[PDB]
């Protein structure tokens, strides 16, 4: 679990959305596992705006956060698992570390912010659902 609260939005992994996230609706998109949701409070978590390949992501299964390098933003098949089935993901990223399905939602932080949210795994890899494209998550 977890999301990135930025202004008066709450970004979640969409497979892990809730009631709530869903009739409070910003932004969502299957492709990537992202879904958006306003906030009565602001949040003051900062995105970063770069083309990073570095940073340290949050592993709930470790309860450790790891420096990684993550590729770039791209469309990737993800296998199938024992809870999930197999699809294409867009803007995903991937890095070599641990990742288990309830690692979803651990942040991916380099030094402009954060970068991204944990969202897939298998094989040896991690992959983050990248949010540096979603410009206007930094106003209205
Ligand atoms: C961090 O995610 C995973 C790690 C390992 C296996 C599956 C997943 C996953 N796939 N879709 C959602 O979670
Ligand atoms: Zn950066």
């Amino acid at each position: 679990s977890g999301a990135i609260y930025v202004g008066n939005y709450r970004v979640v992994n969409r497979h892990l959305a809730t009631h709530n996230d869903w009739a409070n609706l910003v932004w969502e998109d299957s492709s990537r596992d992202l879904l958006v949701s306003s906030t009565t409070a602001q949040g003051c978590d900062t995105i970063a705006r770069c083309d990073c390949q570095t940073g340290v992501y949050y592993c709930s299964s470790r309860r450790k956060h790891y420096p990684v390098s993550f590729s770039k933003p791209s469309l990737i098949f993800v296998e199938a698992s024992e809870y999930y089935p197999a699809r294409y993901q867009s803007h995903l990223m991937l890095a070599v570390g641990h990742s288990e399905p309830g690692d979803c939602g651990g942040i991916l932080r380099c030094q402009h912010g954060v970068v991204g949210i944990v969202s897939t795994g298998g094989n040896g890899l991690v992959g983050f659902a990248d949010v540096r494209d979603l410009l206007w998550l930094d106003e209205e």
